[PDB]
């Protein structure tokens, strides 16, 4: 029994099908497998977005699930439906997917297909947190937007920032290479995960050059983070990009992140 | 720093002067504004194309380049070319625009007035795509002919179709100001809903004017949310089917043509 798709992000709508992957699961004495699609058709074209996270991050959390099995997109592009399920639905007598799914070169293949193939299709209906189906698109906005307060609606959690460093003082974070997207340009509160389960607050501006730099003041530390990795939660889109009395203006938000943060600690 | 003009469709035209604004403006710690004219006296007159956009889209786009304001048409119609100057150019130093921009009753208020009134006016070449001034007026002729895809060349983006929701096929509302219609027939288009997916789908303009889209993969009641669409590649023309049937044919023959095309428009990115 498996469950198809990118859950790129892995929201609430995704764990929702995982989970009732090991419903079927059991109820048939099976095993579980979730099949993540690499990228989306989008992903090959210039409006798009971005990933939330990168497909290795992806399997990561894909993988704290069930077993994962990376499909790679240029592999199966040209497939058809019944090329599908030959090369990879073999042996396999359940799939569980959502009310959209398709497949196969030109979307080629529904579940009825699969049921006309011997398989069978748990379709799990949509998840939709206020009034909106709950995707990796309306998450990869939210992120634009910088409207990070709103994303554990549908996450489950906060956006999160990754990546190796370098390449006042402030860290820079280079999320690797693939096509991610970026936040509103700005300065964000963070949280900051750092080796030896070290978890220290800090501010985060992000700015052009095009490009899109990721810099971290963390607040209170003071050690070597150059080829350390990091692990940051965006929690709060404090105040826009701006324009030498720069050094001044983060203070408002050092002296503001303190204060957010005194917000939450007084508030037991 | 201030431009002015109307700047429908806000076209790569358009962007060269608000681009020469935003920097004349940095050379001077100085500060943008962008007065947009609401209409063009054509808009009034026998036979007008009609606009590319609402006048809110076009302040939309304008209001990511800086401060905008409008101003009605037929207030500024009557004002003296001092009269205009006197009520929104005062103490502003710079006036970026192109050669012919005009202003005051007759069009007798040009660059060098502003110039004679102490104003400092930075004309902009016109620019010129394949032999052509980039004008609001041609893209318009592009649409009507349904030439969308020489579209992008002069607009800097994709024509855009958009307005409220009014196999099953999306009825969209565009609005009732004066915008420019399509050539009546089938196009393949981008969709942009409401929750934040953007799923191809196939519209059709015949005949007012009347637009449908069939939004491919996707089901759900968008009946009231708002939707653009990106219109990529003309199709076929609008044509009559004697017998419902033919037409079930067609409409499933251009979705097949739909799918195909969209496959092109990835395998063509390696
Ligand atoms: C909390 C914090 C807030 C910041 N806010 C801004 C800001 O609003 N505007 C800006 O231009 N730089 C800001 N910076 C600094 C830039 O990111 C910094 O110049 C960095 O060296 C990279 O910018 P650069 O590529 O222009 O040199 C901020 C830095 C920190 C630590
Ligand atoms: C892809 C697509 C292509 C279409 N092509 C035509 C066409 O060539 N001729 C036509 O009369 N209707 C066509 N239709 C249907 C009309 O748009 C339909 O009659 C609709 O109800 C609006 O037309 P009406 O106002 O005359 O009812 C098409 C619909 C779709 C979704
Ligand atoms: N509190 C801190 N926040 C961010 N980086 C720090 C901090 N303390 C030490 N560092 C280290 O110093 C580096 C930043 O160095 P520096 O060149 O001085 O500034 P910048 O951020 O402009 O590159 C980081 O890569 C990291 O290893
Ligand atoms: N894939 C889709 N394409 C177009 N409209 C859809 C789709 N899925 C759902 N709809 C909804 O169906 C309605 C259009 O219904 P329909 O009567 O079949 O079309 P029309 O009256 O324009 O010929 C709209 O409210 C629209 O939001
Ligand atoms: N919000 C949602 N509600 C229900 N099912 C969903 C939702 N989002 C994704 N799915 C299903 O989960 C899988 C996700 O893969 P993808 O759509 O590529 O992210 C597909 O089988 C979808 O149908
Ligand atoms: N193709 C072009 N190249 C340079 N400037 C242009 C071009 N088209 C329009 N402009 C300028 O941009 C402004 C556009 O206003 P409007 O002509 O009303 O849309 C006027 O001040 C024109 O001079």
């Amino acid at each position: 029994v498996v469950s198809i798709g990118v859950f790129d992000g892995v929201h609430i709508g995704h764990q929702k099908v995982l989970r009732t992957m090991k419903e079927i699961a059991f109820f048939r004495k099976d095993d579980s497998l979730i099949y993540t699609i690499s990228y989306p058709p989008e992903y090959f074209l210039p409006d798009f977005p971005g990933l939330l996270m990168t497909v290795e991050s992806r399997v990561e959390m894909l993988s704290r699930y069930a077993r994962t099995v990376v499909l790679d997109f240029f592999r199966i592009k040209d497939l058809t439906p019944e090329g599908f399920v030959e090369r990879y639905l073999s042996g396999v007598s359940a799939v569980v997917v959502g009310r959209d799914f398709r497949f196969g070169k030109n979307a080629s293949g529904n579940a009825s297909f699969l049921r006309k193939k011997g398989v069978e299709v748990y379709e799990i209906e949509d998840v939709v947190v206020q009034g909106k189906r709950v995707s990796s698109s309306l998450i990869r906005n939210l992120v634009q937007e910088g409207r990070v307060e709103e994303i554990p609606a549908y996450l489950g959690r906060y956006f999160e920032i990754e990546g190796i460093v370098h390449k006042f003082p402030t860290a820079n974070i280079d999320r690797g290479n693939e096509k991610l997207v970026d936040l509103k340009r700005g300065v964000y509160l963070v949280r900051v995960h750092l080796p030896d389960g070290k978890k220290k607050f800090g501010v985060m501006n992000v700015g052009f050059r095009r490009n899109v730099k990721y810099e971290v003041y963390i607040l209170d530390f003071e050690g070597d983070l150059y080829g350390q990795r990091l692990k940051l939660e965006v929690l709060k889109f404090m105040r826009d990009e701006k324009k030498e009395e720069l050094k001044a203006a983060i203070d408002q938000d050092v002296k503001s992140a303190r204060n957010m943060i005194d917000d939450i600690i007084n508030s037991k």
